């Protein structure tokens, strides 16, 4: 997250932290995710496509820091890793960039909701907020595009939804953006998602309730003029989500 503010997991208690085990023993951060039911985390396919073996991954819920343990956190294995069959990637765009992780603990359990661990509601079919609507994004991604390190502490920021017409302008993304994507950005381009925020939530208030509107997918740099963040449009994937869960 470029700009924004540091936060803790209580604020975004559906946020899932996904790591990969290396051949050797080391464990590195991969991507964010969102808890949509006790046994299911939703993320982005591009996070996993290079290493599509479920046994390599570890998922944490209730975790506010990258490389230290948060009190009350839970750790899970990946029972199932479901990538979208129609995934494709262009030089920039990732199409159908959505993935489901069924989680279960060493002892065979799913998530137990708590102050630090809660599900996020899915939107109703084809129902998104109006453009200009302020939504929140969360993750452990880079604080500056040039940084080598990821932040230790979880961050969040606010971005505003951009209309499909505005996004498809040539000086923005042209046709790279489809109707199964959403664009969001700051009016000054001063705050954004970035590398390492992939798979995490874009949350908007819908029908009076926090709702998972998007999943962090791609963009051209971070917090650059005329280059919004691009998000998988969750309201266009409900049959896929309902079927695969
Ligand atoms: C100009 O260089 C460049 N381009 C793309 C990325 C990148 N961006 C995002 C992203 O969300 N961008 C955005 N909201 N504008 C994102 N979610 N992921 C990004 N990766 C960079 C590597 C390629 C794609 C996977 C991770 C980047 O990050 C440091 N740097």
């Amino acid at each position: 997250i470029i700009g924004g503010e540091f936060t803790t997991i209580e604020n975004q208690p559906w946020f899932a932290a996904i790591y990969r085990r290396h051949r050797g023993g080391s464990v590195t951060y991969v991507c964010g995710g969102s808890l949509i039911s006790p046994c299911w985390v939703i993320s982005a396919t591009h996070c996993f496509i290079d290493y599509p073996k479920k046994e390599d991954y570890i998922v944490y819920l209730g975790r506010s820091r990258l490389n230290s343990n948060t009190q009350g956190e839970m750790k899970f294995e990946v029972e199932n890793l479901i990538l979208h069959k129609d995934y494709s990637a262009d030089t920039l765009a990732h199409h159908n960039d959505i993935a489901l992780l069924k989680i279960r603990s060493k002892e065979g359990r799913c998530a137990q909701p708590s102050r630090t661990i809660q599900t996020i509601a899915l939107p109703s079919m084809y129902n998104d907020p109006q453009f200009g609507t302020s939504c929140e994004i969360t993750g452990f991604g880079k604080e500056q595009s040039t940084d080598y390190l990821y932040p230790e502490q979880l961050k969040m920021t606010v971005v505003k939804l951009i209309s499909h017409r505005e996004c498809q302008q040539p000086h923005y993304y042209g046709s790279e953006v489809t109707t199964k994507m959403l664009c969001a950005a700051d009016p000054q381009w001063k705050t954004d998602s970035c590398q390492g925020d992939s798979g995490g939530p874009l949350v908007c208030s819908l029908q009076g309730r926090m709702t998972l509107t998007g999943i962090v997918s791609w963009g051209r740099g971070c917090a650059l003029k005329d280059k919004p963040g691009v998000y998988t449009r969750v309201s266009h994937f409900l049959p896929w989500i309902r079927s695969h869960t």
